């Protein structure tokens, strides 16, 4: 429950000019799981 940080960066690069919101956020909710 920490792969986050990696596959939230594949994400990072997939959009360099986007702007709205991620899924970094529910991710490291979910992932942060412990």
């Amino acid at each position: 429950c920490w792969l986050c940080r990696a596959l939230i960066k594949r994400i990072q690069a997939m959009i360099p000019k986007g702007g709205r919101m991620l899924p970094q956020l529910v991710c490291r909710l979910v992932l942060r799981c412990s």
